[PDB]
């Protein structure tokens, strides 16, 4: 890439106030104007968890495993790890409620060869898909940094991923999470569970904010060993952006 | 063709409770299952006012007058009728604040001949562009019915207009007005003025609502001779959609 990134450790106070280890990366306009609380962690690769839905959906559409933007994913009737997943879902619905089994099925149908090819085209992390075709991003070896998430998202925002513009637009449509006349947020959450206290889990929030004629890309991750701390994955980024002029 | 529509006069309740003459057309899934409070008014053509920004944006992109979805429409610093228009705007921003001068400039560049052609391809209303390029949707002869709006919007939803899929997708993202995990609204307003008591203006609200795996298309218009009545263009459709269990 061509990222210019500045460490601003004053951003650490939002983390230390909550007794949390993580990083926030925030870029205005492009990856040529970025800042983070922690340069080292910004470039450190973690398990993507549900953030992998963004590339998975694009790859689904590119390969034709997902037939089109209007496809419904029907619940077969058999139980699932969350109740919110026990229903028929659109592409957007599945992404928004973060329905893992829908996406495990897409990936099985895609196959390792095509998966491997596309993660190379997207420069997605360490591009290591071993661990099982249906769980490399969930408990396998695939890892990605906050910096790389931002680069990836920027490419998607600009329709520069190696995929049709149509497919990128379909997925961007699925990622909208807040809409107002001159304020638009596209975003995706992730959470791997609580791991242990020796080896904590990871929580993510990644996306971008449009406000007037500006765009801001962001990626946040944190170590999480306690499910009660999970709200911080939005409140910390929100507070940093408030203090910068974005959400405030 | 192919619309099936039912008159349900119980929907007149919300209209007469506010002393308003108007029509609501609501369709579930497709134009094969529609209902309205007034069949004759459903098919009557009125000037589209700011709802014309939907086709106008598609045509802008199709002819290359709008370069892409990231184009910024710069303000020249000279007065505009609305304070909210006195700033640089994205395409989505210009649509959402209904920035008439941005779209007048788009229309001027498109020209009469190209405008005519796309209104024909879209079956948009009486397809009448007479009066001069500086007035037809405004001080002009173009008129469209609520039924024809619902047909137009269904085509757009299905990416079936005669326009690239990517241009239709661009315009759809510009139209999003509420986003939640399993509830998505795309909508546009219009208001032509107060006219006279004898010749009222028109106000519109058109769009569609995605809920779970269903879609509902809607178009509302009403006669308006008093600006204080304007909010009814949202509250009356809202009430009817609530009573049908949609607004959830
Ligand atoms: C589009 O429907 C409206 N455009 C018009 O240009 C007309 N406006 O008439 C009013 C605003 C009443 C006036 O005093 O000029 C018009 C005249 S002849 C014709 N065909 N159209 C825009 N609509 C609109 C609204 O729907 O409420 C406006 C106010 N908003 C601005 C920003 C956000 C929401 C609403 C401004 S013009
Ligand atoms: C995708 O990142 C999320 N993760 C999972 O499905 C995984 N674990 O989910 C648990 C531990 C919460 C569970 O028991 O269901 C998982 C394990 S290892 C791995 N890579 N993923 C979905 N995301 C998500 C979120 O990102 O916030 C959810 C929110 N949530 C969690 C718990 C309680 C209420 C809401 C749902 S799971």
């Amino acid at each position: 890439g061509h990222m210019s990134i500045t460490e601003n450790t004053s951003w650490n106070k939002e983390f230390s106030a909550e007794a949390v280890n993580g990083v926030f990366v925030l870029c205005k306009s492009s990856s040529k104007s970025c800042a983070t609380n922690d340069l080292a962690r910004a470039s450190k690769e973690y398990l993507p968890a549900s953030t992998f839905k963004i590339p998975n959906a694009i790859i689904g559409l590119e390969t034709g495993v997902i037939k089109n933007e209007h496809q419904v994913f029907k619940w077969d009737g058999k139980p699932r790890a969350m109740k919110q997943w026990e229903r028929d879902l659109t592409l957007r619905g599945a992404i928004q409620v973060s329905a893992v089994p829908v996406f495990q099925q897409i990936t099985r149908e895609v196959g390792e060869v095509r998966m491997q090819k596309y993660l190379k085209k997207f420069s997605y992390g360490n591009q290591n898909i071993s661990g099982g075709i249906d769980k490399f991003w969930l408990e396998g070896q695939l890892r990605i940094s906050a910096v790389n998430q931002v680069e990836f998202l920027e490419s998607l925002y600009l329709n520069k991923l190696s995929a049709s513009k149509e497919n990128q637009l379909i997925v961007k449509e699925a990622l909208v999470t807040e809409a107002a006349p001159e304020y638009l947020v596209h975003s995706k959450t992730g959470f791997s569970g609580v791991g242990t206290e020796s080896n904590p889990g990871v929580a993510w929030w990644v996306g971008w904010v449009e406000k007037e004629t500006e765009v801001y890309f962001f990626a946040f991750n944190m170590d999480i060993d306690n499910e009660s701390k999970l709200p911080l994955r939005k409140s910390i980024p929100t507070k940093i952006m408030e203090s910068e002029g974005i959400i405030g």
